[PDB]
């Protein structure tokens, strides 16, 4: 009949249901491959996920299934199917399945030219997708245009949820710079500041970044990191308000602001010469430097850019939220495994 597959080395045992295997992705230690589900008449993406020896993965992989698994959103990529193994013992890995795509925005913005009304839809959608998963009370923490999903008709779908997790406010700050892995130039800037990132601000900073990407057509944070980033940025935005920096009730943080020069702000309509005036307007309110002062997804949506979109009757909410207690590591390996292996439990047969 079938038997465990063969891509470039590893191990992806995954048919007789799925077969015609297509390697996609490297992605270290997870590897994704496209498919094709012999149940159903369909294409599909699935992901081979073999954690368990690092609590690190393990957290991963936890919230990615728990969250997706408790979602149920159109612009927000759902759980086709789980493969693993019957036992504890036996599992060694997880074969998670979806829809198959088409493409990502990243791949989008770097080879294809996206129209007014196409960044009006891709907008929309995602920040109607963003304002379910907040309904939830729960932040992404990791948005970006490869994390944004699309098929051919242009249905767009947020995907990776590794590093999301409840709210959070009142833990909110940190200290100066004290570093947190993650591999990108979308996260806002309090997050190098003050700030782990445990607030709904944070995804609406992320989402303005893509909006501005999609605004000039390519990809407006590629080297330069941490601080040379921060600083352009504010070359950009414009040094920080006095106002401004009350917010930041660190000593450190604030008198590293302090330490920049002057930078004059620099208007989106300068930088945008032919770009819809209301598409500026939403952006500057989007990509602010004061959390607080950044707009939430309730106001972005009913913004005047997403006039034609915007129908609050048709922007269903979580149903489900919650507030768990697993926050922040602070959990063996092997019990992370027990809980994943429970959440899975539904897609075996029973
Ligand atoms: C978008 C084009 C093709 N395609 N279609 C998908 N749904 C798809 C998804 C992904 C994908 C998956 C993933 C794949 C299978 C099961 C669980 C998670 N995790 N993931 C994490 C970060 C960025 C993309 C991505 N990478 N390529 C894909």
């Amino acid at each position: 009949g079938a038997g465990p597959e063969m891509v470039r080395g590893q191990v992806f045992d995954v048919g007789p249901r799925y077969t015609n295997l297509s390697y996609i992705g490297e992605g270290a230690y997870g590897m994704v491959c496209s498919a094709y589900d012999n149940v159903n008449k369909v294409r599909v993406a699935i992901k081979k996920i073999s954690p368990f020896e690092h609590q690190t993965y393990c957290q991963r992989t936890l919230r990615e299934i728990k969250i997706l698994l408790r979602f149920r959103h159109e612009n927000i990529i759902g759980i086709n199917d789980i493969i693993r193994a019957p036992t504890i013992e036996q599992m060694k890995d997880v074969y998670i399945v979806q829809d198959l795509m088409e493409t990502d925005l990243y791949k989008l913005l770097k080879t294809q030219h996206l129209s007014n009304d196409h960044i009006c839809y891709f907008l929309y959608q995602i920040l109607r997708g963003l304002k379910y998963i907040h309904s939830a009370n729960v932040l992404h923490r990791d948005l970006k245009p490869s994390n944004l999903l699309l098929n051919t008709t242009c249905d767009l779908k947020i995907c990776d949820f590794g590093l999301a997790r409840v709210a959070d406010p009142d833990h909110d700050h940190t200290g100066f710079l004290t570093e947190y892995v993650a591999t990108r130039w979308y996260r806002a800037p309090e997050i190098m500041l003050n700030s782990k990132g445990y607030t709904k601000s944070i995804d609406i900073w992320s989402v303005g970044c893509i909006l501005a990407e999609m605004l000039s057509n390519r990809p407006i944070f590629p080297g330069k990191h941490y601080l040379d980033q921060l600083n352009h940025i504010l070359g950009i935005l414009g040094s920080p308000s006095q106002e401004d920096l009350n917010c930041i009730i660190n000593l450190k943080a604030r008198n590293y602001l302090l330490s920049l020069p002057h930078k004059n702000k620099v208007p989106w309509n300068r930088l945008f010469p032919n770009a819809d005036s209301k598409a500026l307007d939403l952006l500057d309110k989007m990509l602010t430097f004061n959390p607080h002062k950044r707009i939430e997804v309730e106001q972005a949506l009913a913004h005047p850019y997403l006039e034609q979109y915007y129908d609050p009757s048709d922007e269903p909410i979580a149903e489900a939220p919650f507030k768990f207690d697993m926050e922040l590591d602070d959990l063996p390996k092997e019990k992370l495994k027990e809980l994943i292996f429970e959440e899975t439990a539904r897609f075996q047969p029973g």
